[PDB]
């Protein structure tokens, strides 16, 4: 009977995946790529020749038999069946939702693709920002102060213009001075703030690409003129597999509710983990992580007739990485400088956490 469908191999999925197989419990990982992406490392990879090949990580070497590249389009609730593009159904005692966010690409790649075309798009990608002298990023969130900060620290002699629709840079949820180290790390690299102010002709805009001339608009009339434009304006959540299956149970965001337990609304045997699940906390993969421990933990102590174990966040831990040699973010709450976060998460972007969860050895 017992069968575990996991649909999405993020970080909650092959979290969710590696301590199924660890157990030799059943179970069937379904990812639209061939290969686990290590996104935190995304930006990274569209600035640095070569370290692209260390943010994918093949599912089938890691999993076999148990990961099946598909793209998931509904969910058969009434016969516990996951249905895929191309006719495949897959049964389920207890099915897993880890789909995670879409956004524009840097950011995130979200394609059916081999591990060869993703590498070589990160790598046009890099080629793209070399080519440019002038380069501006669209939206100061968590994700675009890590953009900039990571070209201008890898080519200092490059003009990195950062256009934010808000008084201050990078998550709300930050203690004030977190976000105001994050503004003054990037003037002291020489990064162009343009604040309050958001891009207004982004959809006429060639994106990701050099070019001799581009004028940039912004809604209070100011004009950029650029070589290239890198969009990080946010994330939406990915409830493509999903939304006509549990539409009653879902967040405004595409989000699915969920108990303390991360069991969603109304079901036993599904969960939702990381992104995808409405838990009111920033979009963490380290909480993808935990998500996945209680979820198949909870399975099992499902199966076993053991109570299941809770959620309950803490203090908020977030740090930023400010290209390689510098960062600022906050530990349980508390503020934690550059010497921390330089050696937690600038230097390797745990990229090498990823590689052991999976048994494999970078390239
Ligand atoms: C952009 C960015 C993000 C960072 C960064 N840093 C951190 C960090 O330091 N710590 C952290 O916790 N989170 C960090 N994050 C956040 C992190 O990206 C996310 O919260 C994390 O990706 C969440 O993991 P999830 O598993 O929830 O979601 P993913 O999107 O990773 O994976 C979802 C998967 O489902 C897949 N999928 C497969 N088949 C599908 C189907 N058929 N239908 C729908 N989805 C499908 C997608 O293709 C995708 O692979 C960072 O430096 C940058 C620049
Ligand atoms: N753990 C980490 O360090 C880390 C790192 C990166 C991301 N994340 C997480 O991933 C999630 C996404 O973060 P994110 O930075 O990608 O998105 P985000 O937090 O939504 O930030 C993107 C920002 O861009 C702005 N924006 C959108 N369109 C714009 C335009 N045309 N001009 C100017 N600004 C524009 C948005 O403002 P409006 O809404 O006003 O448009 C928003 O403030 C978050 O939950 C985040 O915490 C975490």
């Amino acid at each position: 009977a017992l069968h575990v469908v996991i649909v999405g191999g993020g970080f909650g999925g092959i979290a969710a995946a590696s301590q199924l197989q660890a157990l030799n419990v059943p179970f069937m990982l379904v990812d639209m790529k061939d290969s686990f992406h290590h996104n935190v490392a995304a930006l990274r990879a569209s600035v640095e020749t070569g370290f692209a090949k260390k943010t994918f990580i093949s599912y089938s070497v890691t999993f076999k038999d148990n990961f099946r590249q598909g793209l998931v389009v509904g969910i058969d609730l009434k016969n516990q069946m996951v249905l895929l593009q191309g006719g495949e159904a897959l049964p389920f005692s207890h099915l897993i939702l880890a789909t995670g966010s879409t956004g524009p690409f840097p950011g995130k790649f979200n394609e059916v693709s081999s591990q060869q075309a993703a590498i070589q798009a990160y790598e046009d990608m890099v080629r793209q920002v070399q080519r440019s002298r002038f380069i501006v990023v669209v939206g100061g969130g968590s994700a675009g102060v890590e953009m900039a900060a990571e070209i201008k620290t890898e080519y200092p002699e490059k003009e990195v213009t950062l256009i934010h629709s808000q008084v201050a840079l990078a998550d709300k949820e930050l203690l004030p001075s977190v976000r105001q180290e994050v503004k003054e790390i990037l003037l002291r690299k020489g990064v162009q703030l343009l604040l309050s102010e958001r891009v207004s002709n982004l959809e006429e805009l060639p994106l990701n690409e050099y070019r001799e001339y581009i004028k940039v608009q912004t809604d209070k009339g100011t004009e950029v003129a650029t070589n290239l434009v890198i969009l990080c304006t946010g994330i939406k959540i990915n409830s493509s597999a999903y939304r006509k299956a549990f539409e009653s149970r879902l967040a405004s965001s595409g989000a699915l509710r969920v108990n303390e337990h991360l069991q969603v609304e109304g079901h036993s045997n599904v969960y939702a983990i990381g992104d995808c699940a409405d838990v009111r906390t920033p979009k963490m993969a380290y909480l993808a992580g935990l998500h996945a421990n209680i979820a198949v933990a909870n399975i099992v102590n499902s199966v076993k007739q053991r109570p299941l174990q809770a959620y309950k966040p803490g203090a908020l831990t977030f740090l930023l990485s400010m290209g390689r040699n510098d960062g600022v973010g906050q530990i349980s709450g508390f503020y934690v400088g550059r010497l921390m976060v330089r050696l937690t998460k600038s230097r390797d972007l745990f990229v090498s956490t990823s590689w052991k969860t999976m048994r494999q050895s970078p390239p």
